[PDB]
Parts: C-alpha cells; structure tokens; sequence
C-alpha cells in the first residue's frame, strides 16, 4: 500500500533539521552545508522491492529494501546500521538501530505532500517534500 510515496520529491520546507544532526553529532561544517541543501527524493517500487534515492549537491545516498525485512544500511554521516522499513498507519516507519540508538525517519501523506519526520533522542525534524511531475 506504498504506491501514493512512489515517484519523484522536492523539499520545500525544513524545520529543526539542524537539532537532529546535531543529536547525532554531525559537525557544525557538515550542518551548515546541509541546512542550504534541498535534495530530491525518488521512491521506486519493483513488486515488493522499494529503492529510495537522496540526489543532492552535497551527498547522494540509495538504499533498497523489501517491506518488513531488516537490511543493513551505511546513512549518509557513515552510521553502520540496522534498519527496518514497514507500513504502518499508512506511513512509511524506516527505523536505523546502530549501538543501542534508535532514530527513526516517517513518510506521511497529508493534502498530497510528503511529510518526513526524523526523530532522534528529542529532536524532531519535520521536512516537507511536493511531487515533481
Ligand atoms: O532525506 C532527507 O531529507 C534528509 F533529512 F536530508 C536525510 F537525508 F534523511 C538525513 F536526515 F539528512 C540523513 F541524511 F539521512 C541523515 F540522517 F543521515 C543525516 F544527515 F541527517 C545525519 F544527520 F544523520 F547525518
Ligand atoms: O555528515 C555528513 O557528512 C552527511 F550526513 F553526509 C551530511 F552531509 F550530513 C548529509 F547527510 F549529506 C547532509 F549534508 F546532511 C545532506 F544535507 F546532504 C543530506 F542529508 F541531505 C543528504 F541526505 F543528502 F546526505
């Protein structure tokens, strides 16, 4: 039930992205590149297999992942993880395990846009994301 996140976003508005790099300890350098970044992310599906790409100026990542079966994952700061990413509530729940933390990062519908919510220790970051054609 993942198909309304399928195709191709643009973020349009951040808020407190600096506070949950900072909770995982991003550098003030890094932070300050990616505070002026707007990635594009692209949601692709083959059966049961999805394939998320993060595009940027800065840093570009791709993970593939069946729904509901942990995978490993190198994030973009270089955390090895465990990760996990299911439907549940009609969201998109990508949850990175790596030395006892937890940060979880939820896709949401709401009026047509993609609401992602990165949540780390007690930052919680809200990015807005609109479909490109
Ligand atoms: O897709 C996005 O909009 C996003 F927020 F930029 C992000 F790519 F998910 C991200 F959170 F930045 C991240 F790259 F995945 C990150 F978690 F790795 C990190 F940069 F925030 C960290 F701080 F962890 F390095
Ligand atoms: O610590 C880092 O070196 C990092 F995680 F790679 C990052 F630079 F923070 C970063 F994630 F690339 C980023 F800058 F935060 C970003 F803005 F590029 C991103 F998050 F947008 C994207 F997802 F593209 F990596």
């Amino acid at each position: 039930m993942v198909d309304a996140f399928l195709g191709t976003w643009k973020l349009v508005d951040s808020k407190n992205f600096d506070d949950y790099m900072k909770s995982l300890g991003v550098g003030f350098a890094t932070r300050q590149v990616a505070s002026m970044t707007k990635p594009t992310t692209i949601i692709e599906k083959n059966g049961d297999i999805l394939t998320l790409k993060t595009h940027s100026t800065f840093k570009n990542t791709e993970i593939s992942f069946k729904l509901g079966v942990e995978f490993d994952e190198t994030t973009a700061d270089d955390r090895k993880v465990k990760s996990i990413v299911t439907l549940d509530g009609g969201k998109l729940v990508h949850l990175q395990k790596w030395d006892g933390q937890e940060t979880t990062l939820v896709r949401e519908l709401i009026d047509g846009k993609l609401i992602l919510t990165l949540t780390h220790g007690t930052a919680v970051c809200t990015r807005t994301y609109e479909k490109e054609a």
